[PDB]
């Protein structure tokens, strides 16, 4: 009986010893914890959503039950998670991780919340002191960086499973902490968290595209609860679950590529780092703070913008646009042609560049339909555009360094001259503006705390969310009676 | 120890006395509950009204509890009468009764409901047969005509109260008849809704206005169902409450004018009666499924959509608009000059007519003071407006053969043309528009519904309601099954 | 784009397909006999019965779903693991031997959890409860579709 596969022991080890000294990790954390729950406030007014949401028998009591933000339900932690990962994830405006796999780190925050609101009201019972949003935040630090860093270099996409096993991964191990659990627990739950089945994504992709795209991952990180709740009831581990031959992860579920049936090469069978578990996650993440737009376009509109009121005048008289851009905005969302939906424009990096030339903003209401019809001139001008490919601004985007998502604009005029190039390198979400979008973020808080509580509760929440030490030393009860209904 | 006073021992003998089996007072009680619920649904949207409803202690479990309409609470039916007479009036939406006094005869389904439910979940539950959505139906009928028909001739804000005092007096009638009192007991029951206090109506006029204006009835629906419970109890009446020298309602209450602070003339110091109780006022209830504005206005409303196709293109051509209109429009929503916020413009006939004039159309976004300002052309016909009394339109909007509410809207052009003049008598909410307005009540209807469920359980919902037969039948608790969370 | 075919043929079955065999019903019941007390027997052994029971302690579920030979009372999604649980524990209970191997009286857990909850929800609101004839039924369609897809498709 072997011992646990490497990759089990160094997230164990990390989650129980590691030791968190980053101001800025701790800062974004408390400013991710604001953004999320904003997203999933926002989420309570769609019955898609709210539908799945509550005690899987109406009247059922729970004693000390965890809150779901926004509601009145009082529920086990299982499905307590289960409600908090759908709602922050609903309408996919809480945090992104680009990697070699992509995904929402922010999600684990179902069961971060979930488990942490129920042991605090318990040993707050038993006399004993409640746990801290604190630790929460560390949570939370510790599931981006276990999600975040497996998916730099492994993609799932790529095998046909969906991202959201990255978030039980992450969401098992840190609430397995959560519940006290000592290295052999943990990495029992871990190993089951491996053995576990893990979703196809046929729910992300046309023609099968389903809200399942939206619930995936409360319902993964609920699942994490459970199998973390199974170790602290005992049960034994499955130490080979990556590495055993013709049963494990590894050959089952890795081995091969989805576009093509194709073995992948002995060596690349396994899962490959590029670097150790830290904080590193956390300080980068992406935040949807600007226009609404797909995030390889971000910096193409906000350079659109700038170039507005030197072209708003000679809109007619445009003969050429260039879009210098990063390799894995061509590949993705470089589109020639016709859009018939919304979402097709919502993906079109010319149509996001075009709109804010002409108009000078880019809002919800520009991918519509019938506000397409209405301007001929957005397809006019996005034939005139030509898609450059700068080597710099493509390897800057895979610079741990700098994870740029660079574009430059420059739009030529008839008559032979034009703007100058305005490239933009950084968009608002980035690491190295947090300074100009604390506010933004602030802003959107606000603008989704408004949409579920009256006034008064509004500005004690955000009060309570602008103070780190308030905030930290806050008991994660205590914060969950406040956010409830 | 005297007698009843004739108005209470009336209103009881058609309580419990009166069979109803009007077809169409049947088939618009269910027109009538479906526009009610639905605008009930969209308040959830609002949490100035949401910071209201729930029960007073967070967890408490009430066996057998009412239910709140798109809601999981269960609450004890006081507190759900007030949750449901408060969200189905918020946003100022469901049916009216235009007389003496003006008023919602659909506040009372608050209390109607939470009994109903109530009692048929607690029947169930001791081997008894539940109350069928017939009964309330029932209910409804006999609420709408105490309350509408004492409103025909008694105006109770010309003594300066709130006309929430007949929400009281009628669901406290009808609560009492589900709870299952005998005459004595409805009589008491009447007495104590007379001698209670009467709200003032300070919150409904500036300088003073606020948001309890809309949840008044709410609070008055559930004053009714715990006086019901009272009187059930046994608790002795008030025989003489009206009529009472001194302490009686009509000397303390219903003898002088708040203008003036004048008594009235001897004869005029209790209420009068130009018929008596039947189902008269469901029958010829008013719907707001036009646009959304003051009655008074949706036929001016009306005549100018009308009016828009002649006009769309000669706007810098119109010299003079001539409204014709009647008497109580003018003094209610007749308002030159500027306008400060939505409420304003809410209440302003000239704006509600000049609008559409030139948009073809009305609705919220217009009472916007950024639409406002957008669009100069607003005021520029504002201020060519002039209004005329039509003395028929006056009168048609008194008499009850025809309770018109009439608007001519007539435009001018500098060079001495015009349009003709375009005449609406009856709004499209009116009885003698129902064969057009229902395929309007029931697409609102089906809007309100999917703001709170998703579309099977939609589907479940406006089927049953679009069936008489059925949903008579329907047991009260399964309908409330339905329109839980 | 329309459900795949095996999906089609899988719900027709379970909504129009009449059962006739007395075979059948009376091997189900021996079946319900069999499979329920290897769950009674599995009650004897801890590493089974430290998975069981709610979520948390003390939790009150109205009219919930029995475990058998327990004291529990739980949401059907619990209680069909814990009786699931136990009805496989110790390796007793029936078996299909195909391409797939396997033993659908595992299923047994998921039927007479919502079978339990349902008939007191509908005892609760006058109506009839359920009958031991319907879960027989299910069992014997649960049975049918993990064993007949079982008897070609290895996993």
């Amino acid at each position: 009986r072997p011992d646990y596969d490497a990759v089990l022991q160094d997230i164990a080890d990390y989650v129980l010893d590691y030791r968190i000294d980053s101001t800025e990790a701790l800062d974004t954390a408390r400013n991710c914890l604001m953004d999320t729950l904003g997203c999933g406030l926002l989420a309570l007014r769609f019955p898609e959503c709210t539908k799945h949401l509550g005690p899987l028998v109406e009247g059922t009591l729970v004693p000390h039950g965890a809150r779901v933000p926004g509601t009145s339900f009082r529920l086990d932690p299982v499905k307590a998670a289960w409600d908090i990962g759908c709602i922050v994830r609903w309408l996919d405006y809480n945090d992104t991780w680009l990697a070699a796999e992509w995904g929402h780190p922010s999600d684990n925050l179902g069961g971060i919340l979930a488990v942490a609101d129920h042991l605090s009201q318990k040993r707050l019972a038993n006399g004993e002191a409640p746990l801290s949003m604190r630790q929460v935040l560390e949570a939370m630090i510790m599931a981006h960086e276990i999600q975040g860093v497996i998916a730099l270099e492994n993609s799932f996409n790529r095998v046909g499973l969906d991202h959201v096993l990255l978030v039980k991964v992450a969401s098992t191990a840190v609430c397995a902490k959560l519940m006290g659990a000592d290295r052999e627990q943990l990495l029992a739950a871990l190993s089951h968290a491996f053995v576990d089945g893990q979703a196809l994504r046929t729910y992300r992709h046309a023609p099968n595209a389903g809200s399942r795209k939206s619930w995936a991952a409360g319902d993964a990180t609920s699942r994490g609860v459970r199998l973390a709740d199974i170790a602290l009831r005992g049960e034994m581990g499955i130490p080979g679950v990556l590495s055993a031959p013709q049963w494990g992860f590894y050959d089952v579920l890795f081995s091969h590529t989805s576009k093509d049936l194709a073995t992948k090469p002995e060596d690349k069978r396994r899962f490959s780092f590029p670097q150790g578990y830290g904080s590193y996650v956390m300080e980068n993440v992406l935040f949807k703070i600007s226009f609404p737009a797909e995030f390889h376009a971000q910096t193409a509109a906000e350079a659109a913008v700038r170039l507005h009121p030197l072209v708003k005048d000679r809109l007619q008289r445009i003969s050429r646009i260039v879009i210098t851009t990063h390799e894995s905005a061509i590949r993705i969302i470089s589109k020639v042609g016709p859009l018939a939906n919304p979402a097709d424009r919502d993906h079109c990096l010319q149509y996001m560049t075009a709109v804010p030339l002409i108009f000078g903003d880019l809002v919800a209401e520009h991918y519509e339909d019938a506000f397409h019809a209405a301007h001929p001139l957005i397809d006019r001008l996005r034939e005139k555009m030509e898609i450059v490919e700068e080597p710099r601004y493509s390897r800057e985007y895979l610079e741990a360094d700098k994870r740029s998502i660079a574009n430059a604009v420059e739009v030529f005029f008839d008559d032979g001259s034009s703007t100058g190039q305005v490239a933009v390198e950084y968009p608002l979400g980035h690491r190295r503006r947090r300074a100009e979008g604390i506010p933004l973020l602030q802003e959107k808080f606000k603008a989704n705390l408004a949409t579920r509580f009256p006034p008064q509760r509004c500005q004690r929440i955000f009060d309570l969310c602008s103070h780190q030490a308030s905030l930290e030393a806050t008991p994660v009860n205590r914060f969950m009676d406040l956010l409830a209904i």
